[PDB]
């Protein structure tokens, strides 16, 4: 019968593949600023993801055909012994685009790898994609219009955006973005016992009330940060400890 | 001695206590002009009073409307963004037509989902600032083999999904009936089946569930749907994939009203 509280299985072998992408700088000819703060981020997310279970591989600055062969090869392996699987970006982006170092990418290229006819074994588990990326202009406050279409994707997909359209992305040069920081804190806090999109929920909450009406540079005054998830999934998703 | 401290609350939620729950908007749209080119909605008035009866029972002033044109619809949105909802919960608009793109279609002209959100953003409704906003659209592309003239067996109709996932401000909650590569399915007796499923979800849990564990429901009620294979065999790829884009900084309910 119908279970109102039914719940993705995860109790097999292993958690998953957690991919982090992390863009720090950009080919001259792309005229794209660095990302100072984003090695704190990858290095946030490693250690929070590490403990959920999750095995983290990060990749700093790929070319796109690198980055393309790599999500590739981890969607044609076996992840019939897994729970789930989470792939982070970490870099600027345009309207469907992510950056890599030298060219753009279709995010949509990205999760149809991940689709039921093409990944059999993660057909009806979460594909969690975390994207960090926004348009491109001691501890400093970079400010970035939001650029990156909130865009959805097949069943059992959830994507998590860190800007919603009319908003702005802000990134600290030392702690790291703040939409990772408030990730991570939950994540750290209330990661293995809460359902992941109550989860996130708390880090829209956290995010959208970081003020900007006081900022130490006077032209970020009032650009405000609202994150975004679109839920594709299914079922209640938990990372109880394995 | 206790009282809760202004600490972070993991299972903070939104204050449902105000005198009423809230005005829910619906806008149903059934044929439309005949410059437009978009074939009629069949089914559509089943998925209005099935919402209508559910969102009642929910404790929300139901207020529907049937096939206005963009300006009167422009002006009846307006006019309730502009209407104190002090003693309100929360606010609910439906929209039951075509789309594409950013655009849902009114009966005479396109109309943009970001200038119908922007109205109930911040201080242009200062009353629902920290409210929940919840868009519910059920809006896909028209099948167009229809001529630019001027012009009950239950048949799924089945329509590309069109209209982009759109997000909005905090607090807002866009609930959409498909995602891109996906197809929207419309019986032309029983509606939607994105509606049918919301409803029976609405019916059989929304006085309890939290509401976006609710439309999880509903993601994987409308994902496992097939059509039967003898009557629409073209249909067979075709699968429904809802989704919702949530903006939410709290739990909600809707638990019955004191
Ligand atoms: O979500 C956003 C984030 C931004 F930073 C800026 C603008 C948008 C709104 N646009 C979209 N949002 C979701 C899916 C598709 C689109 C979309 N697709 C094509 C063309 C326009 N919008």
């Amino acid at each position: 019968m119908f279970d109102p509280a039914e719940k993705y299985k995860m109790d097999h072998r292993r958690r998953g593949i957690a991919l982090i992408f992390n863009h720090e700088r950009f080919f001259w000819h792309l005229t794209l600023p660095e990302r100072r703060g984003t090695c704190a981020d990858r290095d946030n997310l490693t250690r929070r993801f590490s403990d959920l279970g999750f095995e983290v591989k990060c990749f700093n600055d790929l070319k796109a055909e690198e980055l393309l062969l790599k999500i590739h090869e981890v969607s044609t392996v076996s992840h019939a012994d897994a729970d789930c699987f989470v792939c982070v970006f970490l870099s600027h982006g345009e309207g469907n685009h992510i950056y890599a170092y030298d060219a753009k990418i279709e995010i949509q290229t990205l999760t149809g790898l991940f689709k039921g006819d093409k990944c059999h074994s993660l057909v009806g588990k979460p594909k969690i994609f975390i994207i960090q990326a926004a348009r491109g202009n001691t501890n400093i406050t970079e400010v970035d219009a939001a650029s990156v279409y909130t865009l959805p994707a097949g069943a059992d997909f959830l994507m998590c955006y860190s800007v919603a359209e009319g908003y702005y992305s802000h990134r600290e040069t030392v702690n790291g973005s703040w939409y990772i920081q408030d990730l991570c804190e939950m994540l750290g806090k209330y990661g293995s016992s809460l359902e992941f999109t109550e989860l996130l929920t708390l880090v829209n909450r956290k995010v959208s009330q970081r003020r900007v009406d006081f900022c130490k540079d006077p032209s970020a005054i009032g650009k405000k940060q609202v994150p975004c998830f679109a839920s594709m999934l299914t079922k209640k998703l938990h990372f109880f400890p394995k």
